[PDB]
Order: C-alpha cells, then sequence, then structure tokens
C-alpha cells in the first residue's frame, strides 16, 4: 500500500459541523449591583472609600448583571492570601483550579454529549482549553478520566491563551474533523477566575477592571464532518478560520503567571485598536464569497468589555440587533474568557429556535465569530447556518 | 456560493511532508561525568556524601555523555533560591525562560528556514511547544515577533505538556498541512530546564533522576503537503498519528508548577509500563499497512531514559542498531523533552546520507516515531522515508 492510498481513505469529505453545544457554571450566582460592597468587604478594603466609589462606577458601566464564581466567601476566608492585592498565593490558587477546571468542564461536556445522542466511545478527539492553572498530566487527561472516554482519544491541551482561544479551538477542531474520516471532536473551554482574583490597589486600576468583568464558566461542543443523516443534527458549519496580530498593539494586554497568581495588565486602548482594524479581518474573510454588508451576517463576538462592543458597533454601523446575543451573555455571565463565544453561539441557536426562524443563525445564511485577546490577537471564524 | 464549494478548493491533496529540520542548544556544555561534583557544589550540598554517591551512579547509568544548559554557575549565583531544593523561586525562573525559550526557538527556526529555502512569509502556521514556563502572550507570539513572520500567521501555543509532545506537534502539523492548500507549518519545540533545576533532597530521589537526565535544546521543522517540485526537498512523510493512555499507569509521571517552580515525580515503573504496552500501539498502527516485523522499520523513540530503550529493545527483540540514532542523541544531548524526537529525526536522515543509503530512513521504507510522557501517555507516528 502507498501513502497516497492511506491519505485518500483516511480523510473526511464534508465541512466541519457543530453537532451539539453544552454549557455549565458554578452554582454561586454573584449579582453585579452589590459586588463592590461584597468585594471590598472580603478583601478587607472598606476603608478605601474613594477606590470603592471608582469600582462602583466600573461595575455600573460593565453592563454585567450577574456572574457565577467558584470562589465563595467561605473559600476566601480559608485562603486569605488570595484576598490580598499581591501576596504569595499561587499554590493555593493552583490547588483549587487544577480540580475545578476539569470538573466544570465535565458538566458542560456531559450536556453536549447528551444533546449529541451518540455513545461517548465515538469521541475520537478532545480539545481542552483553559487560562486557569496548569498541570501535568493536564485538564484534558483529567476530563478523559472523569468522563470515561476511550484511552486512545487524541488529546490537545491548550493552556494559558486567554480570551481569543474560543476562536482558536474551533479553528483547531475544524482541521481535525475535516482531515480525519469518522472523526468526532469534543471541544471544551473551562475558565475559573480563582487564579486571577485579588484585592484592590489604588495605583493599579487595570487590575480592578478584571475584578469587575471576569466570570467563571465552561462550554463544550461536538464537531465533526460528514454528519450521519437522521441521527446527528447539524447546528452550524465551520467554513474558514483566520488569526492575526493587530498593528501597533504591542503590549496592549499582558498576563503573567507569578507567585501571586495570574496578573492582568492593560496598557493601550483595546476597544480603539479592535474597532480600528476589525473591518480588515471582515474583508479578508468574506471578500472571497462576495459579502460586504456586515448587517447581513449573524454575529458572535467575544464581549471582553462593553466598550469593545460599543465601538465595533459604532465603527461598522451595526444594527442594535446584531450584537444582541453577545450582550445578553455578557449581561448574564460576564466575561468568561475563552468559553464566552461558545455560550453566545448557544444563545444564537436558542433564540433562533424559540422564534421559529428559517435558520440556526437568526434566519441568516452566513455568520462570523470573533475572539479577541493578548497580542493583540484577533481570531476570525466564518460560519454558515443550518436550515 | 456554497460551503461545499469552499471546502473542495480549501484542502490540500497529498500527505504532510517534512521539508526541513533545524536544531539548536545553549552554548554552555555540561559534562555528565563530573556533573555530580559540580551540581552538589553549586547547590551547596557537598556535605551530602551518601546522596552524591547515589547521584554519581545515576549519572553513570544515564548513558548521557553531555548536556547543554542555559543555567550557568554565574546565573545560579545570582538566583540562590533556584539552587535550593524547595524555595520560592518561580518568579526568578519565569523571568529567565520567558525570554530564553523563544530565543533558542528562533535559533532553531532560522536554521530550518534556511534549509527550507523559501521566504519566511510563506509560513502560514506556527506550532510552538514548550514545558518551560508560561506567559501571555506566549512564546508563539514572541517567536512570530522576533522571527518577523507575517502578522496573520495561524499560531498554536502548546504549554506544559512534557515529553510526549514531540509526537503531538507532528500529529497537529499533519492535520494543519493536509487540510489547507498551500499551508506551510513551522513547528518549534524549545525546552529549558531552568524551571525544574533544584537542589538535591535525601527523600525525593525521583526529582534527582530529572537532574541527571534533562537537558536544554530546541528543534524546528517545516511541514507541508504538495511539495513544490525542485525548490522544496521532502525528507519524511507523515502517514498517521495516534495517542493513548497506558493501562494501570495512573500517576506514573506527574509535574506540578508551583511557587518553587516545576516539580517532577515518579510513582511507577515507567520502563516496564511502556515495554509492556508498546506492541499494542505498533499493531494498531501497522496492521492496516500490513507490517508485523518491527525490525523492518526505522525507529525514532523518545529517550526518556536508558532503561526505557533497553526494555523496549529486549521486549520486541529489536536488533541493537535499530535504536542507534536514538541512543546517539541521548548520549550527546540528554533528555531534551519534547524536542528529542526531532533531533533524532534529524540524526536519522543525516546518518543515512552519510552512509549513502537509498532512503532518508536508513534505507528502509516505513518507520515509527514514539513519544512518551505524563499520563502515562504514548504518541505513535507512522513515517515513510523518501528515496
Amino acid at each position: 500500500v502507498t501513502v497516497e492510498e492511506v491519505r485518500k481513505a483516511q480523510r473526511a469529505e464534508g465541512p466541519a459541523t457543530v453537532l451539539a453545544i453544552g454549557t455549565a457554571t458554578p452554582s454561586n450566582c454573584v449579582d453585579q449591583a452589590t459586588y463592590p460592597d461584597y468585594y471590598f468587604r472580603i478583601t478587607n478594603s472598606e476603608h478605601k472609600t474613594e477606590l470603592k466609589e471608582k469600582f462602583q462606577r466600573m461595575c455600573d458601566k460593565s453592563m454585567i448583571k450577574k456572574r457565577y464564581m467558584y470562589l465563595t466567601e467561605e473559600i476566601l476566608k480559608e485562603n486569605p492570601t488570595v484576598c490580598e492585592y499581591m501576596a504569595p498565593s499561587l499554590d493555593a490558587r493552583q490547588d483549587m483550579v487544577v480540580v475545578e477546571v476539569p470538573r466544570l468542564g465535565k458538566e458542560a461536556a456531559t450536556k453536549a454529549i447528551k444533546e449529541w445522542g451518540q455513545p461517548k466511545s465515538k469521541i475520537t478527539h478532545l480539545v481542552f482549553c483553559t487560562t486557569s492553572g496548569v498541570d501535568m498530566p493536564g485538564a484534558d487527561y483529567q476530563l478523559t478520566k472523569l468522563l470515561g472516554l476511550r484511552p486512545y482519544v487524541k488529546r490537545l491541551m491548550m493552556y494559558q491563551q486567554g480570551c481569543f482561544a474560543g476562536g482558536t479551538v474551533l479553528r483547531l477542531a475544524k482541521d481535525l474533523a475535516e482531515n480525519n474520516k469518522g472523526a468526532r471532536v469534543l471541544v471544551v473551554c473551562s475558565e475559573i477566575t480563582a487564579v486571577t482574583f485579588r484585592g484592590p490597589s489604588d495605583t493599579h486600576l487595570d487590575s480592578l477592571v478584571g475584578q469587575a468583568l471576569f466570570g467563571d464558566g465552561a462550554a463544550a461542543v461536538i464537531i465533526g464532518a460528514d454528519p450521519l443523516p437522521e441521527v446527528e443534527k447539524p447546528l452550524f458549519e465551520l467554513v474558514s478560520a483566520a488569526q492575526t496580530i493587530l498593528p501597533d498593539s504591542d503590549g496592549a494586554i499582558d498576563g503573567h503567571l507569578r507567585e501571586v497568581g495570574l496578573t492582568f495588565h492593560l496598557l493601550k486602548d483595546v476597544p480603539g485598536l479592535i474597532s480600528k482594524n476589525i473591518e480588515k479581518s471582515l474583508n479578508e474573510a468574506f471578500k472571497p464569497i462576495g459579502i460586504s454588508d456586515w448587517n447581513s451576517l449573524f454575529w458572535i463576538a467575544h464581549p471582553g468589555g462593553p466598550a469593545i462592543l460599543d465601538q465595533v458597533e459604532s465603527k461598522l454601523a451595526l444594527k442594535p440587533e446584531k450584537l444582541e446575543a453577545t450582550r445578553q451573555v455578557l449581561s448574564n455571565y460576564g466575561n468568561m474568557s475563552s468559553a464566552c463565544v461558545l455560550f453566545i453561539l448557544d444563545e444564537v441557536r436558542r433564540k433562533s429556535t424559540e422564534k421559529g426562524l428559517r435558520t440556526t443563525g437568526e434566519g441568516l445564511e452566513w455568520g462570523v465569530l470573533f475572539g479577541f485577546g493578548p497580542g493583540l490577537t484577533v481570531e476570525t471564524v466564518v460560519l454558515h447556518s443550518v436550515a
């Protein structure tokens, strides 16, 4: 037998297809309205009255109503170094997220697999993504053990990538599914802010921004090409996937894993940089297939913060309806990093089904999924809806 | 315009092909024969006679002649916490490797690209792998920046996987190259032991094994499908790629990133586990091809330790010269983790040319590449040589 013959028999035929979506969050629901009172109490910072006033404004303008957090008051009372702005606490943080990340990931994966309707032994690939903690063997191994997947599942562990990774994992699963016949890829993004939670500082307001925006959550997706008729139910098709680094964006967002845990730094105008350059990525993606009206697409954008959405909306003159699904998730979950865009994808097909629309993409044919993160990196995924 | 139409024009035709191999190490060469004297001196443990005696026997049995290490005596003098067995030192270690890992990686990448002969702007994908530190943005961004790759290069950052990742990155690049027409993938593995280096402890001899085996190094590979005639020169073909977790190997190899840096643990007979199970991976991979004689293959195996090679050799009854290239790399470089098999792959084709053999695979047609690591995980890649 020749290599050319193996290649022919080994590869799939059709486009990568989203076959199921499942989501999960911690049980502790934290409402944004009174978070500043709670936050400044548990971090023993109630004497910092002016800084609390600043934080109240941050939360009021975050356009977040609630978040879900693994960290509770009880847990934080047992981990006082985590409550400090900067105290040695990495070990404490790691002990938490090394367990919680794959645990929450399992919940999302179970729901996705349940929707899927196929035996979990049919899962051939696993892409696990997180920005919360690192370990060897990784969370991918732990999840495989918790779920009881086949030991010969082909795993890819994606650590410490940040907010754009939601697009990255789809970009990955696409090539895995399309290049391997019978391949069914379980994608899981799980994020826990226990690694980034910390007390307030008067001279580090960019770190406070994180405390106002980031929430916990996990999302899982099954992806495969050549869907089995009747048995499997396509939701979306992955058409193409691009990644790029924005011009003049060096050091805009930095995150370092230190003895004090994961630190968060903002140096440049992230909303300005994204809105200034995003149309270039839209052109690159959609010019080949003859689309120039961005309002004719159904949208999924990472809600890093409300300012990104507002300025992208303004720059492109998007109708308010376009980013409704995005803003809805931001409102009800906050910024769950890499998992966000998968929650939003789930929201789009939900509202489409509920409204009884022509397609899973709000009745539209083509869509776009955006991830934004450190780099500054922009992930662009072209989507097609299903009837 | 249809999705099906896009897919047909989007994919590549032929098998993923290795077009170039480049390697690099720190300039500081460390002699293994006298390493026990040096190591126990620089870690202020000269008074630990019995332990030093044990370490001398470890080093003598390691079958390593020398290693290359970024860590010099000068650097260790300025970072005393790194010399201790367990002292807070992660920040010091991170400051080192966040820079060195992409620096050494670029050195290897430049060599590969030079052999390749094409413009670096023809690189469409970057797979970067390392077990040495984490940062946001990651080493993949830094490499893209330093090397001057196009901003829209599609990056995959693989952190904290360990020794089996040498096979993982090939499995990855295989799908990226074969599913995307014109795709050319730069794969880079870069490993720096500055994260794991620590002083000796009476009651943690498994950690001491690491100090005897692990060395620094980086390897880079250009991978693509549909090689251009004349201008590009194929070296190997990637036929298939598998991954699996061995039975009853739970917790055989653990690695934890903590405030003392990266720790290393052994709990089970790793050589025994691999040797006992490796033939299952061989059959699973080669029964389809119609091969059952493992001596008809050319071999690349991760030299985790000499014991693994010796027990695999006897278990399969391999002719002694089958693991010649593997042992040669172990002797000259030690265990460079994920980069090892790429050094060995380079050794095989150089050695074959030097012998004037009919193929790049020691004059043979089919070959196998193994990675072993935390899981206990095994990666298996079927290779085909080039005339």
